[PDB]
């Protein structure tokens, strides 16, 4: 079928800025994909978030910085 309440990855408890994402922080309020699919979820668990996000909030990707993986200075700001 199509339609599929799938949800999305709402914080499960207040995560302060500067904190990194884990499993344990986080659950997904089955309803409508607002916000980060369930799908990706395990890519949100070793980011960082760049503002205090509150308990039952919706996670968003400009909410997190990007990875921190390559060696190397390149990636220009999208914003």
């Amino acid at each position: 079928g199509s339609s599929g309440s799938s949800g999305s990855v709402v914080a499960k408890v207040k995560i302060p800025e500067g904190t990194i994402l884990t499993m344990d922080m986080l659950t997904v309020k089955v309803g409508e994909p607002k916000g980060y699919p369930p799908e990706d979820i395990f890519n949100l668990v070793g980011k960082k978030v760049l503002v205090t996000v509150e308990e039952d909030d919706t996670i968003m990707e400009e909410l997190v910085d990007n990875h921190g993986k390559k060696i190397k200075s390149s990636g220009p700001s999208s914003g």
